[PDB]
């Protein structure tokens, strides 16, 4: 379709190693209707901060709303302090400062709001931003790096609208249950935009930025997506596949090749999972077209990418129980309030506030759950049996290596480095550690990252 996809601006330091992000409301049209919408550094979403490992940059964060809001470091191992969670506070109208010491590898990572209670709906009203995060290593290996060229960041989000256009988002029953999710996909913010590749590798960096949405890209002629990248960072060689499942605030980084003048589309094809397969998402659906052109691209697909660590001996090692759960009586509603509205399509294939939990807990954000040992390999097991619902997990303040997702080993392409792993009614295992510490007033957070099960209790806080 016809609109340019929109290029995150890469945003590098300045002479004093200084950073400006500014939080601010603007407005933004989707399909000829005008929605005020939030952004980093503009009106919707925001930059891709550039970061080189190793060296110290100041940011500088000024929130330009009218309510508190937190920013956070998706995917980055930094202290407690300047990780941004719910004690992160930002006040309207103020500045805060924060210096992030970059000491892991290359990698796409993204940052957000994580508003005690209202996460969902800041990134549902427009907040999110990427991190390219550059060592090295990474420079050496000649992948596709023209920006925004044959190197271009995807960020897929769905939305719901109003009759008047703006952004339809509520915390209800329903959405508590099973998530906030729309009928309009976005791509940088686009419905349905094509890109320009040049003949050769096109590197895409895909985020599923959604609040509860689920993807699995492929192409529309079926051409192949070769992973060279998790949440974390590169894999140890790439792995070839047709098809790719990414979780909410999962990043993959593939090529793919851009070989005849004939253009194709990336995809998402069709979930199961409660809620999301209801039209237009019964059906593969468009992410965006890529529209082949002759001009200069000299990026490689190497071999070889990388060489991680190895897995640890389990032996000795602690051993953290997190049980997720739902109140049954929010399960319930849950789904009665989404068969009213929708029926039976959505099943293809008492406060409501404190009723998700982890190890019988909603979240407080005065009481840190724990105290995790700094330096020191953890295996922590996250189960989700007792209930049905998809619960993409996540741990602040780390990369860690699956040893077990969801009930069997994980893939190739998600064996390497992750900040993410999947929970649905089977258990999985991690092996983690944190390099950096985090006092009890800026604790890290651990949580699904179903954005509206995250508000409404799913959450813990831990110190390190
Ligand atoms: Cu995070
Ligand atoms: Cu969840």
């Amino acid at each position: 379709e016809r609109p340019t996809l929109p290029i995150p601006d890469l945003l590098t330091t300045d002479a004093r190693n200084r950073i400006q992000l500014t939080i601010g409301a603007g407005q933004s049209t989707f399909g000829g209707k005008t929605a005020t919408t939030w952004g980093y550094n503009g009106n919707l979403l925001g930059p891709a901060v550039k970061l080189q490992r190793g060296k110290a940059v100041t940011v500088d964060i000024y929130n330009q709303l009218t309510e508190e809001t937190t920013l956070h470091w998706h995917g980055l191992e930094v202290p407690g302090e300047v990780d941004g969670g719910p004690q992160g506070i930002i006040p309207p109208g103020g500045k805060r400062s924060v210096t992030l010491n970059v000491d892991q590898p290359a990698a796409t990572c993204w940052f957000h709001p994580h508003q005690h209670g209202k996460t969902g709906r800041q990134v549902a009203m427009g907040l999110a931003g990427l991190v390219v995060i550059e060592d090295d290593e990474i420079l050496k290996l000649m992948l596709p790096k023209q920006w925004g060229i044959d190197d271009v960041p995807v960020i897929v989000q769905d939305k719901k609208f109003s009759a008047d256009g703006q952004i339809d988002y509520q915390l209800d029953v329903m959405t508590a249950a099973v998530g906030w999710f729309g009928d309009t996909l976005l791509t940088n913010g686009a419905i349905y935009p094509q890109h320009a590749a040049p003949r050769g590798w096109l590197r895409l960096r895909l985020l599923n930025g959604c609040n509860a949405r689920s993807l699995n890209f492929a192409t529309s002629d079926n051409r192949p997506l070769y992973v060279i990248a998790s949440d974390g960072g590169l894999l140890p060689e790439p792995v070839k596949v047709s098809e790719l499942p990414v979780l909410m605030g999962e990043r993959f980084e593939v090529l793919v090749e851009v070989n005849d003048n004939k253009p194709f589309d990336l995809v998402t094809l069709p979930v199961s999972q409660m809620g999301m397969a209801i039209a237009p998402f019964d059906k593969p659906h468009p992410v965006m077209r890529i529209q082949p052109i002759a001009i200069s691209a000299s990026g490689a697909l190497p071999d070889t990418l990388s060489s991680l660590p190895a897995l640890p001996s389990l032996e000795g090692l602690t051993v953290r129980k997190l049980q997720l759960s739902m109140d049954p009586m929010l399960d319930m509603m849950g789904m009665q309030m989404l068969m009213e509205k929708y029926g039976d399509q959505a099943m293809a294939g008492f406060d409501f506030h404190h009723a998700n939990k982890i190890n019988g807990q909603a979240f407080d954000m005065n009481k840190p759950m724990f105290a995790a040992a700094k330096g020191q390999y953890e295996r922590w097991v996250i189960s989700g049996v007792g209930d049905m619902m998809l619960h993409p997990f996540h741990i602040h303040g780390t990369q860690f290596r699956i040893l077990s997702e969801n009930g069997k080993p994980p893939a190739a392409h998600r064996a390497g480095w992750k900040d993410t792993v999947k929970v649905e009614g089977n258990v999985s295992e991690v092996l983690v550690k944190f390099n950096h510490d985090a006092p009890k007033e800026h604790a890290y957070m651990a949580h699904c990252h179903l954005l509206e099960h995250e508000d409404t209790g799913m959450m813990l806080g831990f110190t390190v």
